């Protein structure tokens, strides 16, 4: 039996007033998160831009999420990734130190681990902490897959790595995964899939579009879990158009511009490479928003 | 629109010295029907459609048909082609001959447009009045039929009432059923039964069944009865069954297991199709062990 | 080693009220003779072979040996098939007919293995004794003739002198000829012709040279004469219209050019093949007011 | 200006943990006097990924200060998937004598088109050396399009070229049949010679890191227009220039150069790791087809 952390949790995006972290609005959306019954939040992950962050600051968001939530049910489960396994040990023992309920570690981007070496990143990143650690596979960003026997072995051969985050568009490996380990807490990182991924025994989604409707998605999950079939499919149905509209461009530049539309961040700033969208793609996104009912503060 | 759904198995073709097996055809479909399967797909992919000839097509399609006749069990006969006057006379073939819908795979090798393959199904579909099912296996065709596609051929033809869907696409079956939900999704990629079924599938065009159509009758039953714990348990016991039988192209490693299994007398293919390679027969052989397989 | 390389046409099928247009056939083929063509290619992928009947295709052939017969330009004729049996049947036809050669595609749809793939050219090659050119094209037929089956291929069967390559994979290219540079590496793709003669390649197959047979036949012979910056320079030119043939699946955008060059009497495919759009119909007729085409 | 011919992406050795510094030094002057054009210190093979910017940094200064008193090039290694870093690493170089710098396409946040445009355009404007773009999609996830690659070599003048490492010669065509005057520099050893032939005006080779003596002299044939040659060795050399991509580069060149004892410990510094008992001895196996010149 290993410690876990599951439920709906939002994949928090990180807004920027005049290139700096803005760090009032971060708490901000957190508690928005929390009202709307959200159960965990991930501080820098993709879509919080962890690549254009600093160490420091990518450490304050972390230490923010964790004030936020603290004397609160929702837990942190913090952004401690990194394409080099000295960097990734290092955001493990920081998140470790300063409250983390667990950590997001998606698997080495540019460098294209072997699985043996996916292997040993992992493991060592395990052993440095003695929280929770969730696998994360997203190929399509990273140019690397951690095989599901990898996967596999690494929730085998160490206590603390109780899952994976999936953002591989593969419900095939998905049924492989639970079918050959079905202790393993499956968590769906793309959205429009979720309600396949839960109704084949997943526990939990790490969404982006919760940043926009946490409402839905916290409902569509809970549902799930529940067994209600029926309700989760129905919503996950009502969410398929602008689950697939956040990703006309990549992610997390259509969920920004959406909570800049909505007024719920002040500025819509990204870090370069990443910038604003077509004018195209701002009205595109600007008219699917307009077909949901979306939460205030 | 009139439907056939639930739990079918793609059959396979057996050949005895380069010619069609008739009478262990016959037997296998019996075999089939005794399990609980509620329709047979005679000369799909797995039938090895490619390689037999236009008689040997029908001939297939005629022995289906009259094997199921006094049974519940309906026949959605293989009529696809990669050139329309080809599969228009395979339709109406059909048709004729008591065969209660068809299958219509993607036109292969050639890559028609959207529009193509619109005015490609619409000839189809307009050339009999029984029900239509589309096919789409990007994977072997070269086209996919697009979801638009897809929807516009179901509202717009009568017949036309869903699709077998082989593309491992699960956010393809969610587009598909969140903008058009009364259209039947088939599943046509047997890991993956559960999944499609859970999202609202209705049935399942399987390769497994042809070995196992026990289970895989039972698993679609239980899903369409809303009780996914014991569809998904089922999805999972198969998942390793499943897979193995496309360790090489279908219909390779399936013909491979019923000849181990002993339902067929002979490993015989058509080329360019051929026995697997000796380290996947081996693969294969120990995978059965784990699965009770029925007799006749 | 008998082999057919040089600058080749894949030849498009002109059709007239659902007829194959033989007249226009031959005069298309005469065209191809009077502007450097060095060899014909009838009834492949670019002359919609999945759509004629095997009566039609065998009238294609005759027709192409028919029209080159006193010439010096050889017919290479496609006899291609996803069914061993109807391959070797196209085969002898074109052996017995007059053919100079047969190109025989991948089989299509029903994804055999690199030992499926062994025995069905083995067999081919068996059942005829002119030269056999293999051809690969991996994104319309769902599988590929892997670099080590081609070469046993050639190195097994007397009359396997190489392979048209439209894989778009220069490492593959690469691969072929430093392991065995005896054979004959054939471009499939226009927009990479010079490449890959650059790299040892012998000759094209080619979709432009329909519509450009002077421009595709100088670029050729100028790399077998070793005059790269020439071919280089005639392949960079023709980038913009190699592309825009593709625009829409092949052969639809050649012939519709070839038909707003005057060069045929009427736009018919066959479905599922079909008009192009209104809007790429502009492009290529846009695209082609670059480049000189070559009357009658 | 323009750096273009043969070049290495040097491999970075490691000796308990630590960036061996002398041996780096060796490596590069073996290069220099294997008829080497320009090094490319801490590009991918160099493990850019796990270097500190501290040592990046440190890399790059003993490439400059090893290069000086001769005719071969520093071609930084200065790409980052933040535009801030890519910036300070431009700058840096600059400020510490590189002749150019090497900058790869921002990998795992995927940026659009117009975010690669700017990218550059703050990098280009940051520096006035020479900057040669850098396409691997199969690592970055994402692609600088022909049309991007053409905007920003007619917009910065400074921007001169690509190294192409996307297996696609289609996209090689399409770019100098487009643009000519841009320098399309080989990524991908396999099909140096192709690239060549095409136009392309030099490599950034894995491969001379063992064989510097054989990949500068294809290279030259070529820009020679001894296209014979040039296939010549581009053939011989295939399969060692496929081996070395067995498992993901630089883990083969890394166990390459370690079996001829041209660095002293197979040590790389996590993902990265050894190759499995197989490939090792595969890699070993091609090795013996293959004159590696010494010290
Ligand atoms: N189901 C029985 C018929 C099999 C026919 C065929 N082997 C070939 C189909 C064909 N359209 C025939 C063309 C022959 C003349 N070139 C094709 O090969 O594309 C196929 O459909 O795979
Ligand atoms: N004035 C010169 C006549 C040359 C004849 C022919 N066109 C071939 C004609 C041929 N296809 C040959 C068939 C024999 C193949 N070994 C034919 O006679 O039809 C050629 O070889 O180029
Ligand atoms: N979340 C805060 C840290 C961000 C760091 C970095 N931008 C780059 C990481 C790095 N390993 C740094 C290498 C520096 C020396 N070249 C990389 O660029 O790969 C990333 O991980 O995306
Ligand atoms: N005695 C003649 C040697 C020339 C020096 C240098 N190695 C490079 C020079 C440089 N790297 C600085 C060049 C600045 C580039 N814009 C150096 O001074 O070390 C070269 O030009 O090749």
């Amino acid at each position: 039996d290993k410690n876990i952390i599951i439920g709906a949790m939002t994949a928090l995006i990180t807004p920027f007033k005049n290139g700096k972290v803005d760090e009032q609005s971060y708490a901000r959306l957190i508690k928005r998160q929390i009202e709307n019954g959200i159960d965990a939040v991930v501080p820098v992950g993709t879509t919080g831009e962890s690549a254009t962050l600093t160490h420091e600051e990518h450490r304050t968001c972390i230490e923010i999420a964790v004030e936020t939530c603290k004397g609160t049910k929702v837990k942190v489960l913090a952004g401690a990734g990194s394409n080099a396994t000295h960097e990734a040990v290092g955001l493990a023992k920081f998140a470790k130190e300063h409250g983390a309920d667990g950590i997001l570690s998606v698997a080495p981007y540019y460098n294209k681990p072997t699985q043996q070496g996916l292997y040993e990143h992992y493991k060592a990143i395990a052993q440095s902490v003695d929280i929770p650690v969730l696998l994360y596979n997203v190929p399509g960003r990273t140019g690397c897959e951690i095989s599901t026997d990898t996967i596999i072995k690494l929730f085998r051969d160490c206590e603390n790595i109780y899952g994976v985050k999936e953002a591989s568009g593969n419900i095939d490996k998905c049924v492989d995964l639970l079918a050959h380990e079905p202790r393993m807490m499956l968590i769906s990182g793309e959205d429009a899939i979720n309600y396949p991924i839960l109704s084949n025994g997943g526990k939990g989604v790490i969404s982006v579009t919760s940043n926009l409707l946490p409402d839905m998605i916290s409902a569509l999950t809970h549902f799930a879990l529940d067994e209600n079939y029926k309700e989760a499919k129905k919503i996950n149905d009502e969410l398929y158009n602008i689950n697939k509209i956040l990703f006309c461009e990549s992610n997390p530049i259509p969920i920004k511009t959406a909570m800049y539309l909505a007024g719920l961040i002040e500025s819509l700033e990204f870090r370069l490479p990443l910038c604003s969208p077509s004018k195209e793609n701002f009205a595109k996104i600007e008219e699917v928003m307009k077909k949901y009912k979306i939460k205030g503060f």
